[PDB]
C-alpha cells in the first residue's frame, strides 16, 4: 500500500480565520486501546 | 491500494471565517478499541 | 484500489462564514470498535 | 452594538462530508475598496 | 461595540471530512484597498 | 470597542479531516493597500 493511515482526531474550540470574542475548548481522545 | 485511510474525526465549537461573540466546544473520541 | 477510505466524522456547533452571537457544541464519536 | 460584522465570503470547489472523485475551485474576492 | 469585524474570506479547493481523489484550488483576495 | 478586526483571509487547497489523494493550492492576497 502506498499510504496506510489510521487517524483519530479530536478538535474543540478551534477558530480559523475568525474574529472571536472568547473561545473555550475541551477535548479528550482514547485511541488504539488494547 | 494507493491510499487506505481509516479516520475518526470529532470537531466541536469550530469557527471558520466567522465573527463569533463566544465559542464553546466539548469533544470526545474513542477509536480503534480492541 | 486508488483510494480506500473509511471515515467517521462528527461535527457539532460549527460556524462557517457566519455571524453568530453564541455557539455551543458537543460531539462524541465511537468508531472501529472491535 | 453587541456584534457588528461586515463579511464578504467566497467559496469555490468545497466538499463537506462528501465522496468526490475530483474537485476544482477558483475563487476571487474584492471587498472594502475605497 | 462588543465586537466589530470586517472580514473578507476566500476559500478554494477545500475538503472537510471528505474522501477526495484530487483537489485543485486557486484563490485571490483584494481587500481594504485605499 | 471590545474587539475591532479587519481580516482578509485566503485559503486554497485546504484539506481538513479528509482522505485526499492529491491536493493542489494557489493563493494570493492583496490587502490594506494605500
Amino acid at each position: 500500500p502506498g499510504l496506510m493511515a489510521q487517524m483519530a482526531t479530536t478538535a474543540a474550540g478551534v477558530a480559523v480565520g475568525s474574529a472571536v470574542g472568547h473561545v473555550m475548548g475541551s477535548a479528550l481522545t482514547g485511541a488504539f486501546s488494547g
